[PDB]
């Protein structure tokens, strides 16, 4: 997560913009604006994770400036996929802002054009893959991984939507089993599996059992990341309560609620009125969810640490500890 | 040919496509929902793109190679084009604020869909690559086919963006509504995915990779594509929604349609000022004032002359096709769409 790692990664971004525009002009001019607004925002943890994965998997003699740059181009393809997913999500959730910026669809003379922009950005990453990877053995595996992860992410987004009806949350749907499945499909595949598997393919590591071993730990890391994120939304302005999100806090609240407290969740969860958010926050404090999170965090850390030490098939343990360090 | 027999053969593959994409055993709620998404959105069209893929292959491949298995592969490729079509229409209806598609309420208008249609759009598009992986991953044509879908997808998104830049600040950019702009929109928005994609897929499955052969096909199929979209633009204003299965929104959405471009070419100053005032308005009475102007300018008659003359011009260009391309494939495509009312 160092400043020098960020600068190395950002140095590639102008080339990505040139590749997808310069390299019908009013569309290409506009698309340069789409890319610069939506793609290089946030901390770029997923793109940087792709570069770090490659650096810790590849043979030192192969870690040339050229090959490290290729890993960066792969990282930007992950950031292109994310940008597409978040443009769509912000449209679907009718959100006002993301990471301090207005949601792309809310910008002047965007509106419903954000729908095509979402698909355009997703489509663009396969142009980048063709330009830089078409001559390599990792080309087809990388293409198939992106298509597979995109499909799985759409399945996650749909499962998330099946926890809401007529603008209200369906609290009967808020089970730990459904929560775990939403996090796995909607977040963990594209956030954790995709960067590491891309690093492995670029380092010409194709053993399916290596990818399966990596997947097992990265799905556990992914679940912790999202539970910590859900916790910090309320206790870390967080809008999960107002939005009626199937968050870990809401799932555990319903597990620990008596009938009177279940009725409070029924009446007040996913309501825009200021009194509702405050009533839910008060209930979360009353149910001792911060204390419950602290216990979960310790147990999960020790289980994941143990599982990383057990990773077989000659994978570097240090890669998973560096990722797991960044989360915790 | 586009016969009942060919249609039955093609439709028979659809259940296998749904099974392949839905039957992730830890999330059965979502896999069953996706079966519904596919059943609603994919197979109730005319399926001309899908059937065109099969016909292209059958006329390009060496007769001895046309096994039941190889003809079914062409059919599966056809359904991959129909999956792309399905995803584009889901997204398009949301963007074009449309009421009906293929005789039914648009997917996004279904009670608890709305903007979730954007996710279903991305999902259906992604799904075609799973189908390609299952059936084509072991064949030499796999990477060319993947790269064609990728490139056509990208080009179509570019076309849809140029189509959507018809308006800024709620008013149409009528000064920019030229036949040059129109030809650019339709080439990227329609021609590549509707005509080039099916034929190129047929060529690739028949292991025909000669770039000159693809370039020869491209030249004619871009002409056929423009013709097809001009027909679609006409049906938007003057078609029967009971036959087309859709309600037109081009006037209301201020689209750079063939009708709008030709109307501005034929308009006197007073008629130009009616377009300036009433084109691209949400009010229904403004849509009627534009349709009235189209009628007064004789655009129905102008369209009929264009369609007949273009049919003859394209048929003349098909006769001049070289590079061992079967002329009859292109005649069959033009015969299928000439004077269509849907
Ligand atoms: C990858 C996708 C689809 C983003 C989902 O984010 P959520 O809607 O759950 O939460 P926000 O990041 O919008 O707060
Ligand atoms: C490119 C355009 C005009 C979209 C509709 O295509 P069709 O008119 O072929 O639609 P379906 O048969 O698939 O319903
Ligand atoms: C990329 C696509 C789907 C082309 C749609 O063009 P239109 O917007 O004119 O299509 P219809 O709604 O008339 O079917
Ligand atoms: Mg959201
Ligand atoms: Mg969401
Ligand atoms: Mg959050
Ligand atoms: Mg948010
Ligand atoms: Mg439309
Ligand atoms: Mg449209
Ligand atoms: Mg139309």
């Amino acid at each position: 997560f160092s400043k020098e790692e960020s600068r190395e990664f950002m140095a590639i971004f102008p080339d990505i913009v040139r590749d997808l525009t310069d390299a019908i002009p009013e569309v290409t001019k506009r698309f340069a604006k789409v890319l610069q607004y939506n793609v290089p925002t946030g901390k770029k943890t997923r793109g940087l994770s792709t570069v770090i994965a490659y650096k810790m998997l590849e043979k030192p003699e192969n870690l040339t400036p050229e090959n490290v740059r290729l890993a960066g181009i792969l990282g930007w393809c992950v950031e292109l996929l994310q940008a597409s997913l978040l443009i769509m999500d912000d449209l679907m959730d009718r959100s006002e802002t993301r990471r301090g910026q207005p949601c792309w669809y809310r910008q002047e003379n965007v509106g419903f054009l954000a729908i095509n922009d979402c698909l355009h950005v997703e489509s663009s990453l396969y142009s980048v893959l063709r330009k830089y990877f078409s001559h390599l053995p990792c080309y087809v595996p990388i293409i198939e991984l992106f298509h597979d992860v995109n499909f799985k992410t759409n399945m996650g987004q749909s499962l998330d939507a099946l926890c809401m009806k007529d603008g209200r949350p369906i609290l009967s749907q808020f089970t730990m089993k459904r929560y775990s499945s939403i996090v796995k499909y909607k977040t963990s595949y594209y956030t954790f599996q995709l960067p590491v598997s891309l690093g492995m393919y670029l380092a010409d590591m194709y053993d399916p059992e290596q990818h399966r071993q990596a997947k097992t730990i990265l799905m556990e890391i992914g679940e912790f990341f999202q539970i910590q994120d859900d916790f910090l939304d309320a206790f870390g302005v967080g809008t999960d309560i107002k939005e009626g999100k199937c968050s870990w806090l809401a799932v555990v609240a319903l597990q620990r609620s008596n009938p009177a407290q279940r009725q409070i969740m029924e009446e007040h969860y996913g309501r825009p009125e200021p009194e509702s958010t405050q009533i839910i926050k008060n209930l979360y404090i009353e149910l001792g969810l911060p204390a419950t999170f602290a216990v979960y965090e310790e147990e999960s850390f020790n289980i994941i640490r143990t599982h990383i030490h057990q990773i077989s098939k000659g994978l570097p343990h240090d890669l998973f500890f560096k990722i797991m360090k960044k989360i915790y």
